[PDB]
């Protein structure tokens, strides 16, 4: 439907010092998932494997969990919640765990948790916070779009972000960043393409 609110996209480090990376995969027609600095933008392939690293200067404490949502970028779609189109909403695409309409998945992770927002009617997905490895500098989570950019009755070739908050076990806010993000066929080949846009 349509929420009334906004979620806050800006950029928040905090205390903890919290900041997003990426692999630097490169555009060779492989890829299947690939970040654009230049753009701040991610190319994904649909239920393919979407890694971001969460880095912190400062450990957050134990209970901290980490959310991820969806939001249309375009001013006169932001009140629209970010959603699965019929056709994949009715796929035989269930991992056992995710509403059938969530765009977010998480990959790997028994402890996952699915939210519809009963005021908002936001969907997102949270996970617990994990320390780096001791010799890693970050911690990775490995997302899903399961719903192309294309995709008619969903976003429609809309542009979306994503925007991932760090949480306190209460829900407090402890940080936030952003990306783009576009769920196509050829994320390699669209990303030099739209890098080509811009110069
Ligand atoms: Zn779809």
């Amino acid at each position: 439907p349509l929420s009334s609110s906004v979620p806050s996209q800006k950029t928040y480090q905090g205390s903890y010092g919290f900041r997003l990376g990426f692999l630097h995969s490169g555009t060779a027609k492989s890829v299947t998932c690939t970040y654009s600095p230049a753009l701040n933008k991610m190319f994904c392939q649909l239920a393919k494997t979407c890694p971001v690293q969460l880095w912190v200067d400062s450990t957050p404490p134990p209970g901290t969990r980490v959310r991820a949502m969806a939001i249309y970028k375009q001013s006169q779609h932001m009140t629209e919640v970010v959603r699965r189109c019929p056709h994949h909403e009715r796929c035989s695409d269930s991992d056992g765990l995710a509403p059938p309409q969530h765009l977010i998945r998480v990959e790997g992770n028994l402890r996952v948790e699915y939210l519809d927002d009963r005021n908002t009617f936001r969907h997102s997905v949270v996970v617990p916070y994990e320390p780096p490895e001791v010799g890693s500098d970050c911690t990775t989570i490995h997302y899903n779009y399961m719903c192309n950019s294309s995709c008619m009755g969903g976003m429609n070739r809309r542009p979306i972000l994503t925007i991932i908050t760090l949480e306190d076990s209460s829900g407090n806010l402890l940080g936030r960043n952003s990306f783009e993000v576009r769920v196509c066929a050829c994320p390699g080949r669209d990303r030099r393409t739209e890098e080509e846009n811009l110069r």
